[PDB]
């Protein structure tokens, strides 16, 4: 009948330095350490907002994603110009907040240069 | 002294025909369209599953993401075998579902390459 999907579990941030991208993730943008998992494959490093239901992968092997190419990413914050202050005090360029009509955002880059947004509604 | 970001809001998947695409996210998949817009960069289109948190905009204006590059893009399903039986009688070619380490996983590629997985934990 309907399909039984019920949200997209993760997607994948291109990277360089894995070490790198998971110390900016975890400790400076402040997500969650879901996973961090070696293997044949790769590193698989899977990092969320707490709670969230879909999670990222900061991955370095898809050729067609080189890193820092990802942009159009938009978390939602609660309390924007906290997060905007706090990522200004944790050594990151944040460019805003301003007031759009879908809510207020800034935008700053992760070390590869993938482009993340910012936005209260 | 935390964060308040909750989750990712929505993330960008890199389309050429985006009409092609709607009718590919919607019709096939089963996503709702949440919005369909003139923007700033071109056509906002963002769909999401049902219910879901985090939406995607599929979008044609990032250069650095060229049309069919994304990879690593997961969806949780409750039913990942009649999903698939679903996507098969709709036209489309899948690979799986198979049983993984880390769930039941199978993949599909929506029109312009882009590679989607569905898993059931
Ligand atoms: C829920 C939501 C809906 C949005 N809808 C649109 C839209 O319809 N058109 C648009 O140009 N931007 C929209 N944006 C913002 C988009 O990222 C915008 O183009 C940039 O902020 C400026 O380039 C939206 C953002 C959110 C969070
Ligand atoms: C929760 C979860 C954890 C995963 N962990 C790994 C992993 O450690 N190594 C790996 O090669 N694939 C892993 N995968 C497989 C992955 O979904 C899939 O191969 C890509 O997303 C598509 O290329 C995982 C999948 C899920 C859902």
């Amino acid at each position: 009948s309907h399909m039984a999907i019920s949200h997209v579990q993760l997607f994948s941030v291109p990277v360089s330095d894995q070490e790198k991208a998971k110390d900016f993730y975890v400790e400076t943008v402040g997500f969650d350490l879901l996973a961090d998992q070696p293997g044949v494959h790769g590193r698989w490093l899977q990092v969320a907002p707490k709670g969230a239901d879909t999670s990222l992968v900061l991955v370095d092997w898809f050729p067609t994603m080189p890193p820092g190419s990802l942009r159009g990413l938009l978390l939602r914050t609660d309390d924007v110009d906290a997060d905007c202050a706090r990522l200004q005090e944790r050594g990151v360029a944040v460019d805003g907040p301003k007031n759009t009509p879908w809510g207020r955002q800034a935008m700053f880059s992760d070390p590869d240069g993938n482009v993340i947004g910012l936005n209260q509604p």
